[PDB]
């Protein structure tokens, strides 16, 4: 089995990388990417992008390079559910885009012609995921996340997107793009994000010091879920 | 020289895919590409699927596999501008994203971290598609083509796009996130598209009797431009 792990923290990938054996980079289209065994496992690590394009062009890459056998996608996003708290971790059951309309023609809001109007995460990669969560005393909320190309800190945007998706507890800008990639090559995925801030709610902690903690904790939680993909 | 080619319209791949000769056919990501090479000249064809994530995976298969030296990436567009025609053939001079939005971080609209606010099309590439679309008789306009994942048919949505870019002509949901991928790769890229229908005006044709006049006009644009870019 090997596990294509694809983060948007800076810090989890290095903290990945050099506890990567047998190290060996590949450079394409602008990306890195970091083959070996991670504690015996093979693995195919890679930091995404901004935005859907770039970390569809990266998740393209690395699916298409390595082939993986699953995707754990890692990184932060806003908290969009009152009851979330800074530093919870989201698993997705379904990743949305928020800014994708051809409801003109009968499709659904956020979906795009040629695709589920969600993406849906695999089961068992999510359960999987919600152990190790659990196993770090951390704390796991499954459900929605969507994401699209404009940040969203206003009481307008984050309005239209309640409105579009009442069941959305998380929002940020790669998690659908990368959810989409791995749906076009058939590959299953699971997408964690720790919750930085919270909708509505003033943050105590900077989106640096939240970052210095989230990124250590997610590359401990990511090692455990890679251990526990491989030998249960 | 080899050259890429990503059209929107399924009739312009097929015609061009019919004139290809020693052709091979390469089945990856949900993608096919042909190669081999019109009129003696090296091309890898694709259809591009709909949407920045789409059509970006498509154009980081064709570019990865096949390393084409230029990319050509041909389609229809929703004219912005008032005085286009249906029927024109706008030609970018660059490409943006109307719904990328990290102006809170101090980046300009449309822009997202790490590129360019705007995607350059070739300058060569421009000149030569614009001398093989006079010679076909058709009328070129080059200007700005803007792409969104939301497709665009409303006032308030046109409203929008004219004040975040009051120098878009075009507007469509592929080009710049093929041009965002040409650019990571460093592959100089000229997007043209055939104008469908005008802003506030109502179209004589439907988008099908647009599709089977263009999409003919378009091959044989295509056909030309690769000679063109082949022998001078």
């Amino acid at each position: 089995m090997k596990i294509g792990i694809i983060g948007a923290m800076e810090e989890e990938v290095t903290l990945l990388r050099d506890k990567i054996e047998n190290r060996q980079t590949i450079s394409l289209g602008g990306c890195e990417i970091y083959t070996g065994q991670l504690n015996g496992t093979e693995v195919a690590l890679l930091k995404s992008g901004i935005g859907k394009v770039a970390a569809a062009l990266g998740a393209t890459l690395l699916l298409e390079h390595c082939k993986p056998d699953v995707i754990i996608n890692t990184g932060s996003a806003g908290g969009l559910a009152p009851t979330l708290k800074v530093g919870d971790i989201v698993v997705s059951d379904e990743a949305r885009y928020h800014d994708a309309d051809v409801t003109a023609f009968g499709y659904e809001y956020g979906q795009l012609p040629g695709c589920p109007a969600g993406f849906k995460a695999d089961d068992k990669l999510i359960a999987a995921a919600e152990a190790c969560i659990a196993e770090l005393n951390l704390n796991a909320v499954r459900g929605l996340i969507v994401s699209g190309d404009a940040f969203i800190n206003g009481s307008v945007g984050l309005a239209k997107i309640r409105h579009n998706f009442p069941q959305a507890i998380a929002v940020e800008m790669e998690a659908t793009a990368i959810a989409h990639v791995c749906h076009n090559f058939n590959v299953p995925f699971v997408v964690v994000r720790a919750i930085s801030d919270v909708a509505d709610q003033q943050s105590h902690l900077s989106f640096d010091e939240f970052l210095a903690v989230a990124a250590k904790q997610s590359s401990l939680m990511v090692e455990s879920l890679v251990q526990k993909l491989a030998h249960g």
